[PDB]
């Protein structure tokens, strides 16, 4: 009965040194919190391309992936959590029980049925950050809380 | 070469995928806005060590570093700009003219002389984010703010 956390993010090829980098985060996890990664393929753009059907056929995609989960999305407008606020929302979702998907957008950010169906939204930053380095942060910075929770070296280094 | 952006930063010994993406970044800015790290190495600490002292050591060299510079300090109370807002200020250390010191504190955060010297102080999030994620955050959104600054592609869609 240990909760799993899935990123549920568009897009497909991240950069050598953001797979290396998100990865030595992701596998230091703990057993009874899995950290796993579901890809969804973004949709092809182009001026002739309607934009907003593009957007929502991610989105269908990313809800589906979800599934019956708790759903979490970053984005920018989001809470503003910090590292205390953040193992404290780590830890209701334990409690909760189910499994946490953590959504992120593909190029034309979260599709307005994804935004809706957000139970909680969660800001990294006001800054517009490339959605690799959102990856490797939303990584980190729930690891960070993870080891603030058993007192994990980690958070005291 | 009209104004110089230099990361003042404590700490010497950078994952290899860190230093791989903050290259990758650093590489891209034009040769007319120059993006340059200094490294002020960490104080060994110690259960015997005066922090109060070792952290005075590494402001000290860091305000050396900085010079007459614009002295921004990377802090967590900062002013948590968003990606329009730092473009904005981007133009405005131009117009100063001055070289821009952007000062990133070791294990123990910034020193009381450093943060007393800053000008400004710039927050990237509400998390307590781990130095070398820090060193490449830095680089990315002031990328960002530069590529918007000339019309570069690489902050549209
Ligand atoms: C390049 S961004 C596109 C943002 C989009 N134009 C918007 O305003 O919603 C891609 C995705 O990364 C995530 N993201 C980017 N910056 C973020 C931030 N500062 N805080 C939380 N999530 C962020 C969001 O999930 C976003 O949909
Ligand atoms: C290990 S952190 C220390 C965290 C915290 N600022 C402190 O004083 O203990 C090292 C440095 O990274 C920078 N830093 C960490 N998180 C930051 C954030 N959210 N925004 C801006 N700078 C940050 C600060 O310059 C800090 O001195």
């Amino acid at each position: 009965h240990h909760v799993k956390l899935q990123l549920v993010a568009v897009g497909t090829k991240m950069p050598d040194w953001v797979q290396t980098g998100f990865t030595e985060y992701l596998r230091r996890f703990p057993k009874d919190m899995p950290f796993e990664l579901i890809e969804i393929p973004a949709g092809k753009r182009g001026k002739n391309a309607d934009i907003k059907r593009i957007l929502d056929k991610e989105g269908e995609q990313m809800l589906a992936a979800a599934g019956k989960n708790r759903i979490v999305t970053l984005d920018i407008p989001g809470k503003p959590w910090d590292t205390p606020q953040l193992a404290a929302e780590l830890e209701r979702w334990k409690l909760d029980g189910r499994d946490v998907s953590l959504l992120i957008g593909g190029p034309e950010g979260l599709s307005p049925a994804c935004k809706a169906a957000a139970e909680q939204s969660w800001s990294l930053s006001a800054l517009t950050l490339p959605h690799p380095l959102v990856r490797v942060l939303v990584a980190e910075s729930l690891y960070r809380a993870w080891s603030i929770t058993t007192n994990h070296p980690y958070h005291r280094e």
